[PDB]
C-alpha cells in the first residue's frame, strides 16, 4: 500500500487517494493514519547543518508542520515520525465549535493549491489540554531532544472579547506548549485580521504577554504573532513596531490568502476561503522579506507558504526566516515531502556556501 518513495507517494499513491476522498475526508483520514504512526519509513537522518537554535530551543531541523493540519493535538507524535523538526498544532479555540457547514475545503490540483474555510473548527481549550496532558513528559524529552511545540490559539466565533479568548488559551496551553501563536490572520473568522491595526493590536498582544509572563518559568513558551499575506504597507509596519515595544518573540509569515492571483486555473478559484500552495509561495516570502527588515533582522520570523522543496525552503530562509512550516504541499506529495525538502535544503546550503541553515538566514538582505 505505503512503500514508499517520493515518486510512488507524487506520482501515484496520493492522485489515487485524492481521486476517491475529498479533501476534508483525506484530511481526517491523514490525520489517522499519521497518529497511529502507520507511515511510510522517514529515511532522511537530519545533520547538523539543519540544526537551529532559536526561539530559546533546539530544533533539529528547520522544516515544521503549520498549523490546521493537527488542530486538536491529535497526531503530535506521528509527525515527529515524518520527519517535522518542529510541530505546531491548533488553531485552538477557548470553547469547541464545529467550524463551517461542508464542503469548507476544495482542491485546486492544476494550481497545486488549497482553498478552506474551516472556520476554526476546534475541540476546544479543554479537550486538547487533557490531550497535550497525556504525553506532557514525553513531549518535554522530546524537546529537550530537538523537537518543540508550537500550539495555535484561535477565538471563538461568538466570544465578545477576542483578547480575552486569546488570554484564556495562553494560560491553558501556555504551560504545555515551546512556543504560542496568536493567530490574528484567519480569512474564515469575520473581524479576526481587524486584530492586526495599531492600538488595538498593541492592547491585544500586551493582554497576551502578561499572562504569558504570569506562568512559572519551566512552563512559559515564546509568543509568536502570525500574520496574513494581505496587509498593507501601513499594517506591517504597525506590526513591525508593536512587535518591537513589547518584545514579541517572533513572526509567523504568513497565513492563507484572500487574494486570487490572476493566473489560477483551478475550477474552484473562486470559492470563498484562505489559498494555500504554489500561488501562495512569493507572496510569503516577500512577506517575510518586508518583515526581516522591518524588525531589522532581530526577531525570529517562521517562513510559511507554498514551501515543497529545498528551493521554496531555502528562499525563504535567505529571506529572513528561521525556520519554515509547510501543510498545502504534504496534501499533493505525501509523507515523502519531509524528507525530499530537508535532503534538497541540505544539499542546496552546501551549493552555495553555508556551513549551515544559520548561516544562511536573512543571507539575501546582506547581498
Ligand atoms: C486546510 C487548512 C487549514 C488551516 N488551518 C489553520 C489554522 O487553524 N490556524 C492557522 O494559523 N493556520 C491555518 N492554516 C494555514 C497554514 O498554517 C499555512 O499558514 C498556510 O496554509 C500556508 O502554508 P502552505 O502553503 O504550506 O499550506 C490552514 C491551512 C489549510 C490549508
Ligand atoms: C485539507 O487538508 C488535507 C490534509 C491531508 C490531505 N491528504 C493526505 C495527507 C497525508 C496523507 O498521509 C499518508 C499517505 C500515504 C500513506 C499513509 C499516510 C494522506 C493524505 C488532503 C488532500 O488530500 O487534499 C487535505
Ligand atoms: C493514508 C492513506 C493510505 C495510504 C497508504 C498507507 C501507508 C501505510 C504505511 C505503511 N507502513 C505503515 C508499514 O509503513
Ligand atoms: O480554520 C480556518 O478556517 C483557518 C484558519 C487559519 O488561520 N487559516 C486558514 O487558512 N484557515
Amino acid at each position: 500500500m505505503a512503500t514508499g518513495d517520493e515518486r510512488f507517494y507524487a506520482e501515484h499513491l496520493m492522485p489515487t487517494l485524492q481521486g476517491l476522498l475529498d479533501p476534508e475526508s483525506a484530511h481526517r483520514l491523514a490525520v489517522r493514519f499519521t497518529s497511529l504512526g502507520l507511515l511510510p519509513r522517514a529515511r532522511f537522518q537530519d545533520s547538523d547543518m539543519l540544526e537551529v537554535r532559536v526561539l530559546g530551543h533546539k530544533f533539529r531541523n528547520p522544516v515544521g508542520i503549520a498549523a490546521g493540519f493537527d488542530k486538536h493535538g491529535e497526531a503530535v507524535d506521528g509527525l515527529y515520525k515524518m520527519g517535522f523538526g518542529f510541530v505546531e498544532i491548533g488553531s485552538v479555540t477557548p470553547k469547541p465549535q464545529e467550524g463551517n457547514p461542508r464542503p469548507r475545503v476544495f482542491r485546486l490540483p492544476e494550481d497545486q493549491a488549497v482553498i478552506n474555510r474551516y472556520g476554526f473548527n476546534s475541540h476546544g481549550l479543554s479537550v486538547v489540554e487533557h490531550r497535550l496532558r497525556a504525553r506532557q513528559q514525553k513531549q518535554a524529552k522530546l524537546t529537550e531532544d530537538g523537537l518543540p511545540l508550537g500550539v495555535n490559539l484561535g477565538k471563538n466565533k461568538t466570544s465578545v472579547d477576542a483578547a480575552e479568548d486569546y488570554a484564556e488559551g495562553v494560560r491553558v496551553l501556555g504551560p504545555l506548549a515551546d512556543y504560542l501563536v496568536v493567530n490574528v490572520s484567519s480569512p474564515n473568522t469575520a473581524g479576526l485580521r481587524s486584530l492586526q491595526g495599531k492600538a488595538e493590536l498593541r492592547r491585544l498582544l500586551t493582554k497576551v504577554l502578561q499572562e504569558r509572563d504570569g506562568l512559572r518559568r519551566v512552563h512559559r513558551p515564546a509568543v509568536l504573532v502570525k500574520i496574513a499575506p494581505d496587509l498593507t504597507s501601513q499594517d506591517k509596519e504597525d506590526i513591525a513596531s508593536v512587535v518591537k515595544e513589547l518584545g514579541i518573540d517572533g513572526l509567523i509569515v504568513t497565513n492563507t490568502t484572500v487574494s486570487r492571483p490572476a493566473g489560477l486555473q483551478g475550477a474552484l478559484r473562486s470559492e470563498t476561503g484562505g489559498l494555500s500552495g504554489k500561488p501562495l509561495r512569493d507572496l510569503s516570502t516577500q512577506t517575510i522579506r518586508e518583515m526581516y527588515a522591518l524588525t531589522q533582522g532581530r526577531v525570529p520570523i517562521i517562513g510559511v507558504g507554498g514551501v515543497s522543496s529545498g528551493q521554496d525552503a531555502l528562499e525563504k530562509i535567505r529571506a529572513g526566516a528561521s525556520l519554515v512550516q509547510l501543510y498545502t504541499a504534504l496534501t499533493f506529495w505525501g509523507p515523502p515531502v519531509v524528507g525530499k525538502v530537508k535532503r534538497e535544503l541540505e544539499a542546496l546550503l552546501k551549493e552555495q556556501g553555508f556551513g549551515g541553515v544559520t548561516d544562511a538566514i536573512g543571507a539575501d538582505h546582506r547581498r
